[PDB]
């Protein structure tokens, strides 16, 4: 299927134990997609102070359309040293590995795969 419905655990930034997916733009998009498929991907909502507490390259989910069954359609965009790889809409948050942290909420999305 070209899209998959997921419900992503929303994590507080200071609880995150593994603060990024890897060391290159290509690796972090790859690992983010793998973790989404395996159900081991969390979401950190971006506010002042958040991104400097996480590791670059970043992987964002961004809105890709103006929302079936409650799930916002999203796509992945990576960022490294101020340059983004991908072009999309408003950021819904930054993706990180989930390794058991307790979430504050869940965010329903329809992920373009």
């Amino acid at each position: 299927k070209t899209h998959v419905q997921l419900s992503l655990p929303v994590l507080q930034v200071r609880d995150v134990l593994v603060r990024g997916f890897g060391d290159s733009v290509e690796e972090v998009l790859s690992e983010a997609r793998q973790h989404l498929k395996d159900g081991t991907c969390g979401l950190v909502e971006v506010e002042k102070g958040v991104l400097p507490q996480l590791e670059q390259p970043y992987v964002f989910i961004k809105r890709s359309d103006a929302a079936p069954h409650g799930h916002v359609m999203v796509e992945l965009v990576a960022e490294l040293e101020g340059i983004q790889y991908g072009r999309s809409g408003e950021t819904l948050g930054v993706l990180v590995p989930h390794v058991g942290e307790i979430p504050v909420a869940y965010r329903k999305v329809l992920l373009r795969k």
